[PDB]
């Protein structure tokens, strides 16, 4: 199949992924694009799902994007392995 998810983090708890499609939409065609925050109170810790749906030039972007800056920090991009590659 085709996809390789990412994350990215070092998020403001308050960035939209639009403004990361700014960037995104210019690097890596992302099929999709969604943050990830506390579900009731919405406390967002820095942190969210961007895909490439490259699998190729996508990584590529993440050995790149990976610590790029938001005007304030430096976002952050993995292929999706956080907590040890989901646990581990």
């Amino acid at each position: 199949a085709s996809n390789t998810n990412l994350i990215v983090n070092y998020l403001p708890q308050d960035m939209t992924d639009r403004e990361l499609y700014a960037l995104f939409r210019a690097i890596g065609p992302i099929n999709t694009c969604r943050i990830m925050r506390d579900y009731k109170t919405g406390y967002s810790y820095g942190y969210a799902f961007v895909d490439f749906t490259s699998e190729m030039d996508s990584q590529r972007a993440i050995k790149v994007l990976n610590g790029i800056t938001v005007r304030n920090k430096r976002l952050k991009v993995s292929y999706a392995r956080p907590g040890g590659e989901s646990i581990k």
